[PDB]
C-alpha cells in the first residue's frame, strides 16, 4: 500500500488546477487505505453560504471527490464517472471549525461503484451531513 | 411581479462574494416566476473536472442555488436550509457547451419546500442532470 | 413492440404473481407508449399504513414497478435492475383517493436507464410523491 | 419507552394489519434500543420479482419500517411521516437467503428524524442495500 505522502501529493496535484477541484485546495488527506480515504478541512468564508456555515454545494463537492478517491484506491483504480449522488444534511457546520470527510467504499462492481461519506466535526464528532455516490465504471 | 432586470440584480449581489457562491458568477438570470427560475451558463474550465466536462460538484451547486432561487420566489420568500439532495448525472456537458438551469417548485408546505432542477444543453435540448431539492423553512 | 393492450395484460399476470408484485393487483394502466406509462389506483385500506394513508413502501413499489414498465417499453426492451430509487413525499394520499401514476424515462443509454415518476392525485392533480430511478440494462 | 419485547409486539400486530405493512409479516426482530433496530428475515416467494430475487419494492418497505421503528424508538415516541427515502442497491438477494436489516438513527432533531438502513446477507455479511430515510416530526 501506498504511503501517506504519496496519497497527499496525488490530492495536492488534482486541487492545484484552474478546473473546479480548485475549491478542495484546503482540504488535508489524513488517511487512505483500499476503499477508504480520510481527509479534514477546516471551515473558511470562501467554503460558506450566505449564513457563514458550509456551503451545501461544498458538502457535494467533498462528497464526490472523496468518495472517487476511495473508489479509485483499489484493484481496478478506476475513478468512474458519477451517476448517482444523495447527500443528507443534518448540523450546520461554522467557520474555524474543523471537518472531517470519510469515505468509504460500500461495493466494488464489475461496472458500477457505490461509496459512502460522512461529513463530522472533529472535535466532537458531530455528524455535518452523509452522502452516497454510484459511479460508474464500465 | 419583478422584472428580470431585478432578479438579475439580486443574483449578482449574491454571486459578488468571497464565499462559495462566487463559483456561480457565470450563471445569467434568462427568466423568474413564482416558484420557476430559469438560468444559463457557459461551460467554461473553472467549472469543469479532470476529463474537462462539467463538474458534479459544480452541477450539485447549481441545483442548491437555482432551486432555492425559484422557493424564495414565493408568498412566503423564505430560501430554507437544505435537508436532502439528489442528483443524478445523464449526459456530459463539454467546455463551451451552453447549459440551461431550469428549476421548478413541486410544493411549498407549511415547513418543507421541495424543487426539481433540470440542467438541459441549450441547443439540442439533451438532459444533463436532473436533481430535487428538499428544504426546511420551520 | 409492446402495446397498451399488452402492458394491460401484464398487470394482471405481474399482479396474480406469488411474488411481491400482487401489492399491484388493484392497479390500472390508463395509458402506454415507448418511455411513458400512466396507470390509476384508488387508495384501499391494503394499501394503507397504520395512518390511514398510502403506504411510503407501496409507493416505493409504484415507483419501482411503473418506471421498469416504461424503460421496458423500448427498442431495447431489458427492463434492467435497480441501481438507485430515491422518493420525495410530498403530500398524503387517503382512503378512497385515486391516484394516477405517471412514469417518464428520461435516457435509455447503453448500460443505464433514468425515469422519472410522479404519483398525483386525480381529481386536483396536486403532487403526492416523486420519485427517480436508476437501473442498469447491461 | 419501548423494549425489545414490545416492539416484537408491534412486529406481530403491525404484521397482522389488513394495511400494507401485513408484507413484514415473516421479518423477525432481533434487537432494539433507543435509535437502533435490527431484523432478519428470510426471503421467500413472497417477497420476490419475477427474476426470483428480493423485490426492491420489498426492500423499500422494509428500509421505511424498520427505520421507523428505530425513529420511534426515542424519548420523543414520534413515529413521524417520511419526507425523502433513497435507497441504493449493490447484491441481488436470492429465495433461501436471511437477510438483516439494521437501521440506525443518524439524528433526532426538534422536527426532522434521519436514520440510515442496511441490508445484509446474513451468511457473509456483504451489503444488499443501503437506504436513507428523513421523516417529519412536527
Amino acid at each position: 500500500s501506498l504511503t501517506l505522502n504519496t496519497v497527499k501529493q496525488i490530492f495536492r496535484a488534482m486541487a492545484d488546477s484552474p478546473g473546479f477541484d480548485r475549491v478542495l485546495s484546503k482540504v488535508e488527506v489524513l488517511s487512505a487505505a483500499p476503499g477508504k480515504v480520510v481527509c479534514e478541512m477546516k471551515v473558511e468564508e470562501q467554503h460558506t453560504n450566505r449564513g457563514g456555515t458550509l456551503h451545501g454545494g461544498m458538502t457535494a463537492t467533498l462528497v464526490d471527490m472523496i468518495s472517487t478517491m476511495a473508489i479509485m484506491y483499489s484493484e481496478r483504480g478506476a475513478p468512474g464517472v458519477s451517476v448517482d449522488m444523495n447527500i443528507t444534511y443534518m448540523n450546520a457546520a461554522k467557520i474555524g471549525e474543523d471537518i472531517l470527510i470519510t469515505a468509504q467504499v460500500l461495493k466494488q462492481g464489475r461496472t458500477l461503484a457505490f461509496a459512502t461519506v460522512d461529513l463530522t466535526n472533529k472535535a466532537n464528532g458531530k455528524l455535518i451531513a452523509q452522502g452516497r455516490h454510484t459511479k460508474h465504471l464500465g
